[PDB]
């Protein structure tokens, strides 16, 4: 017996979830695995923002601390692409996320990794990982066709196409490859889909629409070379290339039209080039292990311009006619060796180092200019620059100890160095301990770290308002970003305990975060500026500002019955205790009370698997407060009922070579529509928790040739 790493030890940890590539065929997501992941305990799919802005365009969030808090890595490495659009004031960006840049039927698993035992990850882990891991190549010469459609009931909601291919094996004696390609479309919701649910709309507004589900098309290529160079050292080359085009349905930032949005519902109006490129190093050696990695990824977020205050704020620029181009190039080096100490006790230590440098440039974002509210002294009104970057330097050694047998613990210690933030210390204690050989206790802290993004970061970000969004005041005002920020830190515990002996689980665990510093808009003016125009001259000046405190806490319980040989019944459920914004008083982010998956799983012949699922969500409730921080009311206070989500799906294997599914999502039809934002503006009222639109019946087949 040897010891695995920390890194895969604690993969075994009570916060963390695997789905399979047998999962994902068997309960196919459309496009993005979103769809899917969203299904573990502990995970919702959640707008960016509080606000309910860009509230349609839902990704993975991990326990309640909101979807910028939810790393996403492919094969290890860091997709950074969301960070190419514009983070507004409420911390909205109109961005789908990162969990679309693969295709669903080239992943071998995803591992998702939630509260303490994510917080080694580092940079972005305080809500949690997840990984999404590629099919690699093996010995004999393998691949497959896997093709997918679905069919929504009601015409009006967006059917996807999915086709995508695989091939991979040996080339020559020290050569094998790995190639994937893919083409998707997830067509966009009709204009109206939301008409006749929409928030009480009055004057200029009357006849405005809050959007349902923006459209996506995707062109995905892969190409992996691996070179044996010797028996101890693997040297695998890597490039890909992502296009993703949306389909535009009417969205806007405050569900306000004009003539150029209408003019372009149906067209692509944002395009996304995702480009990595990564060389890795493996060996296998007398001693251990060592892995090493290089990845650049290149992300450009071309999109129609738009204004960034005054009524132009969040909508096509009528006067501005065209596209602008922001640019992302991330780069991550990483480097570690793991190592089996066998003296003492018999356990393995890790020693790793990692350095990342992000450089953005945006052109469109730090054009606020200065003549309505007045000057802001060390702020030019005019061509500030595009760009924009940080550095981490990271060191990190970890340790997975066997106690006595049974037993396990795993301290780590992560220190990183932000070129303009400065030092972070991240501990970890993670551990195992077999209380008998059907019963365990697990229990984890640590100290999880995100990194102020580049947006809150620059002092020549600036936004406007003539007084809507200021907060405890209604004139005027300025946001301003701040290079002197804290970075967040969230210390995240979690204690399970749980039963398992033949195919039968039952488990419960508690977890908290304690979310120290969360960067979010500031709530008293630091400033004023000097000179404007009118009644909105000499507007008060806000920053970027760390949150003193937030917390979440909550309960994921699991619960498997072997109901016969073929038959398993397979439950989880997550219970929200809290989530708040301990100095306003507010949510943190908007999540179901409580969620309850449910899966009926009948392997009804050798050939036929079928599945029933069954998801109860609870009550949400919106913000307390406006922008302003007043108690809101009239519909801003609408809060959604519990619901839940039927489905049943089968698939058939028609030979080794050739398998087929079928099925239904949502089988009882229950249609949730996007009324708006939370709160109101003039001549629109707010919504509440009644952000976003949820699918009706959408019937669904697939078929996967295979060798």
């Amino acid at each position: 017996t040897v010891v695995a790493t920390a890194q895969e030890e604690t993969k075994q940890a009570p916060g963390v979830s695997i789905i399979t590539a047998e999962d994902i065929a068997k309960r196919p997501p459309s496009n993005d695995l979103s769809q899917i992941i969203r299904t573990m305990p502990g995970v919702n799919l959640t707008g960016n923002s509080s606000s309910g802005q860009r509230g349609n365009n839902r990704q993975i969030d991990i326990r309640g601390m909101g979807p910028e808090n939810t790393l996403i890595l492919v094969d290890g490495k860091p997709v950074s692409s969301r960070n190419s659009v514009r983070y507004g004031w409420r911390g909205e960006r109109d961005s789908r996320g990162d969990t679309n840049w693969v295709p669903a039927d080239q992943v071998e698993r995803i591992e998702v990794i939630r509260g303490p035992a994510a917080a080694r990850y580092g940079n972005g882990a305080a809500g949690g990982v997840v990984n999404i891991i590629t099919k690699q190549a093996g010995a004999e010469t393998h691949g497959n066709l896997s093709v997918y459609s679905n069919f929504p009931q009601h015409k009006a909601e967006g059917a996807s196409e999915r086709m995508s291919f695989g091939l991979n094996g040996p080339l020559t004696e020290n050569l094998s490859y790995r190639v994937y390609g893919n083409i998707a479309k997830t067509d966009s919701d009709d204009w109206d889909i939301n008409a006749g649910h929409e928030s009480n709309r009055t004057g200029k507004q009357a006849g405005t629409l809050p959007a349902g589900r923006e459209g996506v098309r995707n062109k995905d290529i892969d190409g992996l070379l691996s070179w044996r160079l010797t028996p101890e050292q693997t040297l695998e080359f890597e490039a890909g290339f992502s296009r993703q085009g949306n389909i535009y349905t009417g969205d806007t930032q405050n569900t306000n039209s004009n003539n150029y949005v209408k003019q372009m519902l149906g067209h692509e109006t944002n395009r996304m080039y995702r480009e990595t490129y990564s060389v890795t190093h493996r060996g296998e050696w007398d001693f251990g292990s060592s892995l090493a990695y290089l990845q650049y990824e290149k992300t450009r977020n071309s999109r129609i311009n738009e204004g960034l205050a005054v009524g132009t704020e969040g909508i096509f620029d009528p006067n501005n006619a065209g596209f602008y181009t922001a640019t992302l190039r991330d780069l991550t080096a990483h480097g570690e060796v793991n190592l089996p100490l066998h003296l003492g006790y018999e356990q393995t230590l890790t020693l790793g180092s990692e350095w990342t440098e992000q450089k953005l440039d945006d052109p469109s974002s730090n054009t606020q200019n200065t003549e309505e509210g007045g000057s802001i002294p060390g702020l030019a009104g005019k061509n500030r620059s595009s760009s924009s970057s940080a550095r981490i330097f990271s060191l990190f050694a970890e340790d997975n100890i066997e106690l006595m047998p049974g037993t396990m613990l795993t301290p780590g210690l992560r220190w990183d160095h932000h070129d303009i933030v400065g030092d972070n210390w991240s501990p970890s204690l993670n551990l195992s301990h077999a209380l008998t050989e059907r019963v365990t206790l697990k229990a984890g802290i640590a100290r999880a770290y995100k990194a102020p993004n580049l947006y809150q970061l620059n002092p020549d970000y600036l936004l406007y308002s003539r007084g809507q969004g200021c907060y405890g005041q209604s004139t005027s005002c300025y946001l301003r970003g701040n290079d002197g920020l804290k970075a967040e830190t969230s210390v995240n515990k979690e204690l399970g305990i749980e039963y398992s002996h033949d195919g039968l689980v039952a488990g419960l665990t508690y977890f908290r975060n304690d979310y120290k510093n969360k960067i979010e808009s500031g709530l008293s003016p630091v400033d004023h500026a000097s000179g404007g125009k009118g009644d909105y001259a000499n507007a008060a000046i806000y920053q970027w500002e760390n949150v003193p405190k937030a917390v979440v806490e909550g309960l994921e319980g699991t619960l498997t019955l072997p109901l016969a040989d073929g038959l398993k019944w397979s439950n989880n459920l997550t219970y929200m205790l809290q989530s708040k914004n301990k100095e306003t008083g507010d949510v943190l982010s908007v999540t179901p009370r409580y969620t309850l998956n449910s899966m009926l799983d009948w392997q009804a012949t050798d050939d036929l698997s079928l599945q029933a699922t069954v998801t109860w969500y609870g009550k949400q409730k919106p913000k307390k407060y406006d922008y302003h921080g007043d108690r809101v009311t009239g519909s801003a206070n609408d809060q959604l009922s519990p619901y839940a989500i039927a489905g049943l799906g089968g698939t058939y294997r028609l030979s080794k070579n050739l398998s087929l599914g079928a099925g239904v999502d949502n089988l009882f039809d229950k249609r949730l529509f996007r009324a708006g934002n939370a709160q109101g503006v003039v001549g629109i009222d707010g919504a509440g928790a009644a952000t976003y639109n949820e699918p009706g019946r959408t019937f669904y087949t697939s078929l996967t040739a295979s060798f």
